[PDB]
């Protein structure tokens, strides 16, 4: 699962910039670079979790319809018996 | 889906009834005729079972964005608070 991929390697990355700031703790441009990277990578995290709610509610909604659709065929056969 | 596959399966059925009708404008045999009645019982049923299903995915998959959003707002505090220890160094 991409998702899980994206939020695991995220993660990851994250424990590397904290371990390094821990090491140059005891002991610039570019972690800020990186935490715009990150930044970026969590809003496309967030558009991709809204467009799964979207796909979903138009295959629910898809769905629905396919079931009506017997519900007719159905109604349409019962009056075609009498 | 196993979804589907019923949606399709009782179709098929629904199909098989109005042949059925076509080539009987009245009754044919008694065990034909009864047949017929089980197989609009059957799609009768399933029709409430196909409704029934479409809850529980709604149910499932809400349950399913819940678990994502949380694992996002987890990754999000744990980049805050890297932000600000980096603010401090």
């Amino acid at each position: 699962d991409p998702f899980q991929q994206v939020v695991k390697d995220t993660k990851e990355q994250l424990n590397r910039i904290n371990n390094y700031i821990t090491r140059h703790n005891t002991a610039e441009e570019e972690i800020q670079d990186i935490l715009k990277d990150v930044e970026e990578t969590i809003v496309d995290l967030d558009r991709s979790i809204i467009v799964m709610k979207r796909d979903e509610n138009e295959d629910v909604s898809g769905r629905e319809a396919q079931v009506k659709n017997i519900k007719q065929q159905l109604d349409a056969l019962k009056l075609r018996f009498d």
